[PDB]
């Protein structure tokens, strides 16, 4: 598989790991969605420690307003920081 | 880095390993597309062989009508390829 193959099935690793953990095997809840991003965006993203943090980047990531993050919102999730990662990280 | 990070940037190396050889160096030509699925998604699409097979789907992707497909644009093909291979390519 090429780099890009293996990324793919990366990205969709790293969404089961934590999504399984808790209720809807299938979404993100906001505390499997705060583990992620402190576990595995610990050098791409501030560590999440206020409740209110979290809370503000699920209300971004849930566009079907049922508080969670589905594999589609995470998608989105995965644009943006592969879009800040692509400049540099300068905004 | 965690397998997500790594995966990010894998993004944005297979990228730019593509947009850089002709033309726009930020964007992907319909020729360094077709290259780009051939060589780095063998596993995930049959193979690019007709004109009709590329235009077709930088129709799909090139959402500001410049005939090229941009980072973001490439993005929506990640997750649209992200997306199929997470449903075990059935549809
Ligand atoms: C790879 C390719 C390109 C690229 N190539 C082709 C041309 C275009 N782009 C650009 C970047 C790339 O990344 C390599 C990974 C380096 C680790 C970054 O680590 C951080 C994380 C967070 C920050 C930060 N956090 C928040 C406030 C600002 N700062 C800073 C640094
Ligand atoms: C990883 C995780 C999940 C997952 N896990 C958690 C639950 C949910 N999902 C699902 C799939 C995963 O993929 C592993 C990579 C296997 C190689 C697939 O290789 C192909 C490529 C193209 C085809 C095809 N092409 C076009 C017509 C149909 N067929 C078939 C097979
Ligand atoms: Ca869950
Ligand atoms: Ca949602
Ligand atoms: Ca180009
Ligand atoms: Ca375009």
């Amino acid at each position: 598989m090429s780099e890009l193959e293996k990324a793919v099935v990366a990205l969709i690793d790293v969404f089961h790991q934590y999504s399984g953990r808790e209720g809807d095997k299938h979404k993100l809840k906001k505390s499997e969605l705060k583990e992620l991003i402190n576990n595995e965006l610990s050098h791409f993203l501030e560590e999440i420690k206020e409740q209110e943090v979290v809370d503000k980047v699920m209300e971004t990531l849930d566009s079907d307003g049922d508080g969670e993050c589905d594999f589609q919102e995470f998608m989105a999730f995965v644009a943006m920081i592969t879009t800040a990662c692509h400049e540099f990280f300068e905004h």
